[PDB]
């Protein structure tokens, strides 16, 4: 595989792991309150307050997202958890992605971090719940009965992560509005998740076809549960941050938009799985 | 904490991640085997092999101990498992430490990598089982019977891990007559962990004053088990390798040489867990 060679070669090249008041931490329109009355009830500086939460969110998201799915995956390829795989080219190829994944954690973790240190006030994760992803990925891996279900479940999760992660990325990369070391915090982890959607793609290929049918039929319907979670606005995180913040009315409005925005999609660039499954020729069976 | 503090600062500016064949990949003096009479009985190709599945193996535990311990417990640290610690420079220099240390996996696996490839021969790391450390943290986490403990056991035996592993590295570091890029990895892994044996000395230090007394003691009887693991020689490893390689008679010479050398370390600088527990205080219990 030459795209697996070539990215292994020149890892050392391109891998990334080599303040205004004034600006919005976050995009206004990614807070689902914004799309109701209740924002209107608010002050600015609650306004900017959640604004701030949206960036810490969206940060705890792409660390939990790396620390449970992402890299979880990737040892178990390197430990040859699936068929179809092995050999010394993708474990190192593996291997190089596993830092920066960690590296990007980091990026995200001080993201947060320099947001609390120039805000002033503490926007603490523990606040914050499992993210939506998390959770589903929590849920059907508590309803596996055995040890190959678990690790396709995981898989397939992140495949769709590490294959959509930069459709998630661009909802910020490119805004010009929000502040700088944000868009480009998030611009340099979207670099080095071009690389990432081309090994898992190419994994998930190999593992798919591998595979007998009962255990290929398993690892699709987890990548639908996964896309699924995935692109979904995390209605339950920010029920968190309005609580937190003692938003009045919060509880009614939270209902009121899961009911108006549960349809929505905050990921709306699903390029990189409809391709991936077109070029499997298994797009036939999906929802 | 300034010693945290700088480290912070500083990590873009000191982390790392920023062929003779007539030379032996590893240290026959490491090698059980080499001091037993066996040593005689095998060809010059042998005695080469064995000392490339030395340095492969040298590369497999320190990323099991990466991976299964080191991480692991750097994750409960900023998940907040442990008592006395938090806080936002706490998580900035513990996130650093993962990519480092996933970085470390990467520089060992390619070690092995370059060996499998120069003397062209699989060395496959399928052959070894689960190295001594592992296996003996395993069989502590499974005689636990809380969440605590667990987590208490990881912390204990990678405390043990990030103070001790100069001392490990050291053992190739230094060595002069082994293959350089095997030495020059060994050393270049081994200016990190000066940095990360602070950390870790400074986690453990403040864990163990903020745990209850009994929590104290279960914590510091994990330390002392670790230590002996650590130091220990993985005389299974080793019999895993000559039973492949079908040295004849190795079943015999494998219990001659427990006998013979179970009570000998294979790392003997132990001043890393001196030091930090005559710092503590705590140096009075001990084996
Ligand atoms: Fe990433
Ligand atoms: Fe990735
Ligand atoms: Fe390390
Ligand atoms: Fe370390």
């Amino acid at each position: 595989n030459a795209v697996i060679n070539r990215l292994v070669g020149n890892w050392h090249r391109r891998a990334a792991v080599k303040f205004d008041p004034g600006r919005p931490d976050f995009r206004e329109d990614m807070i689902p309150f914004r799309g109701h009355p209740i924002w209107e009830r608010l002050s600015d500086e609650t306004r900017s307050r959640l604004l701030s939460w949206g960036w810490v969110a969206y940060n705890r998201n792409t660390v939990l997202i790396e620390q449970r799915i992402a890299n979880p995956a990737f040892e178990l390829v390197i430990g040859g958890a699936y068929p179809g795989l092995g050999g010394q080219q993708l474990e190192l190829a593996v291997a190089q992605a596993m830092v920066d994944e960690q590296y990007h954690t980091l990026m995200h973790i001080n993201g947060s971090a320099v947001t609390r240190r120039m805000r002033r006030s503490d926007f603490s994760d523990r606040v914050l719940p499992d993210s939506h992803i998390t959770t589903i990925h929590q849920e059907h891996l508590d309803r596996c009965e055995e040890p190959w279900q678990r690790s396709l479940t995981t898989l397939g999760f992140a495949t769709v992560a590490e294959i959509s992660i930069n459709a998630y990325l661009d909802l910020l990369a490119d805004d010009q509005e929000i502040q700088v070391v944000n868009s480009t915090t998030v611009k340099l982890h979207n670099r080095d998740e071009y690389c990432h959607a081309s090994i898992s793609g190419e994994m998930m290929k190999q593992v798919y076809e591998a595979l007998p049918a009962d255990r290929r039929r398993f690892l699709l319907e987890k990548v639908v549960a996964g896309l699924e979670a995935f692109v979904a606005p995390d209605f339950t995180t920010w029920e968190s941050i309005v609580a937190f913040e003692g938003v009045p009315g919060w509880e009614k409005a939270a209902a009121e938009v899961r009911e108006a925005q549960g349809g929505t999609h905050l990921v709306q660039d699903h390029s990189g799985i409809h391709t991936l499954l077109t070029e499997m020729d298994v797009l036939d069976q999906v929802e």
